[PDB]
């Protein structure tokens, strides 16, 4: 069976907690609901007719996941940054925290840059095209979601898995 880690990286306002909790349990939650520690939730897919487990990691904060990734996050082979659609400051951010990943851990590792909160469309603050061109040009796939309305994740989860592989 494949063992799979991946991360969730990304500001506050953008759904990393509800991406996940979406995912491996169905489940929604229209509170912020601020993730203290460290969490990992758990998740087996079926590729090529071969079992994968899936970890995935949500995060407390960049500094605390700065200072914890050298040590306990070096072993990741996927990670996901997500910000908002509707909030600009959250996806210029994301460079940020590809910088720090990538001078933390190899390049080995899956990048997906996650545009989370497609349900808010009209509310949109971000160009897709200026996202796609940055994820394109650090290596990382792109991809839109919503967590509330439970699109894109199912499709998200096994492309890293199938990229991971
Ligand atoms: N409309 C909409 N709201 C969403 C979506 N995903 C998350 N949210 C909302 O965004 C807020 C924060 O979500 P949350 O998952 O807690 O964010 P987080 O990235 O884990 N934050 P933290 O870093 O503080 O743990 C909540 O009000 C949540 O319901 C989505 O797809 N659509
Ligand atoms: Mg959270």
């Amino acid at each position: 069976a494949y063992s799979f880690k991946v991360v969730l990286l990304g500001e506050g306002c953008v759904g990393k907690t509800s991406l996940v909790l979406r995912y491996c349990e169905n489940k929604f939650n229209d509170k912020h609901i601020t993730t203290l520690q460290a969490s990992f939730l758990t998740k087996k897919l079926n590729i090529g007719g071969k079992r994968v487990n899936l970890a995935i990691w949500d995060t407390a904060g960049q500094e605390r996941f700065h200072a914890l990734g050298p040590i306990y996050y070096r072993d990741s082979n996927g990670a996901i940054l997500v910000y908002d659609i509707t909030d600009e400051d959250s996806f210029q951010k994301v460079k940020n925290w590809v910088k720090e990943l990538r001078k933390m851990l190899g390049n080995e590792i899956c990048l997906c840059i996650v545009g989370n909160k497609i349900d808010l469309e009209k509310e949109r603050h971000v160009s897709i095209q200026e996202a796609e061109s940055y994820a394109e040009s650090v290596g990382a796939k792109h991809y839109h979601t919503s967590a509330k309305q439970n699109k894109g994740i199912e499709e998200l989860f096994l492309d890293l898995c199938k990229r991971m592989i």
